[PDB]
């Protein structure tokens, strides 16, 4: 039978030190293309890896498709395809919308969705996976108002994770290396850091926040590993909760649950299944 592998390349909407993410083309279909740097080639084999081990499978999650490696003459190229979100990433979308009530909740419910299904572990099943790389830029949104979680090029079953949303034991080294649960309370840190910038882009009472990022009063753009030590671990600083959200009762219910999130004490944290279970009783 015919085996069609060519992809159309059609437009590059991602570039960086990681290489590029392509919108493609198979079958009439649109797909993502991520095309790997060689600096950059463990994050293609541990997705690929765990993709391997467990086929996830779930709508808070980005769908996968194909990893591919071809021989080039000097060289080995290396694709990761997977669905197109033609809204783009969060970061993206926070720029240039604000949200409503529902918006809100939908977006934080169902990346708490994606992110609980991660670190469960399932019997008969999948092991259980820690992100290890959670931030706005790795969530994207999709037509129907949810997001699905991207990149486990960094994940962990049972390259640094993004330093502006490093958990202070990984910034000040304390971290349990050897206890699984470890890595879950890290990516709940950067949830929370997530759950604040999306709360400052709904509206209430006819005032929103601009989209920033964490700690953009801080450090610098680019901030270096001391620069959020400082900050997270020696200051203990947190994210402003604006005076406006305990006007209105989601963005009051919000500014909890983040808080419960960034705890100095990783084990104080809430899981992500109480979170989703905290968010589902908001309005
Ligand atoms: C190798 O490379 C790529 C392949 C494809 C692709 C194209 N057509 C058909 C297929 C296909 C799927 C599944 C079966 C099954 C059928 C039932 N039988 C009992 C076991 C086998 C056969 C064929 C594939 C996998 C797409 C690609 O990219 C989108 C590829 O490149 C990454
Ligand atoms: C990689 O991705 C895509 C793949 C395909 C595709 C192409 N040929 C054949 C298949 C297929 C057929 C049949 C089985 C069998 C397996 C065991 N048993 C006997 C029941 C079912 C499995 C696989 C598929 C899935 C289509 C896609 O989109 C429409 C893909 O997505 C981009
Ligand atoms: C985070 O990581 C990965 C993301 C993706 C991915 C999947 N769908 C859609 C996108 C995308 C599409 C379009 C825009 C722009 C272009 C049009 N307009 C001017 C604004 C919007 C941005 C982004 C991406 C980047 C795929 C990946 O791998 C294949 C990723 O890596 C794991």
């Amino acid at each position: 039978r015919t085996v069609a592998r060519d992809i159309t390349l059609l437009e590059c909407v991602g570039k960086g030190r990681y290489g590029e993410v392509w919108r493609g083309s198979w079958q009439g279909e649109n797909v993502a293309v991520k095309i790997f740097s060689s600096r950059d080639e463990k994050s293609w084999f541990r997705e690929t890896e765990l993709y391997n081990t467990v086929m996830l499978r779930h709508e808070n999650i980005l769908g996968f498709i194909a990893s591919d490696m071809t021989s080039r003459h000097s060289s080995t190229q290396l694709w990761l395809i997977t669905h197109y979100h033609e809204m783009g990433s969060l970061y993206d979308y926070l720029q240039l919308t604000t949200l409503d009530t529902v918006s809100c909740l939908r977006i934080v419910l169902s990346i708490a969705s994606g992110l609980a299904h991660l670190h469960i572990e399932i019997f008969g099943g999948k092991p259980a996976i820690a992100h290890r790389d959670l931030k706005s830029k790795n969530i994207l949104v999709k037509k129907n108002g949810q997001c699905c979680i991207a990149d486990l090029g960094l994940a962990v079953m049972h390259r640094v994770g993004t330093k502006r949303y490093m958990a202070p034991e990984v910034l000040d080294e304390t971290i349990q290396v050897d206890c699984f649960d470890s890595y879950k309370r890290v990516d709940i840190w950067a949830f929370g850091l997530v759950l604040w910038e999306v709360a400052r882009r709904m509206v209430s009472n006819g005032i929103v926040e601009d989209y920033k990022p964490p700690f953009y009063d801080v450090v610098p753009n680019d901030p270096s590993f001391e620069d959020m030590r400082k900050v997270v671990c020696v200051d203990q600083q947190r994210p402003n909760i604006p005076n406006r959200w305990f006007s209105d009762p989601t963005l009051t219910s919000l500014a909890k649950l983040m808080k419960e999130c960034w705890y100095q004490n990783p084990s104080a944290r809430l899981t992500a299944l109480r979170i989703k279970k905290t968010l589902t009783k908001i309005d």
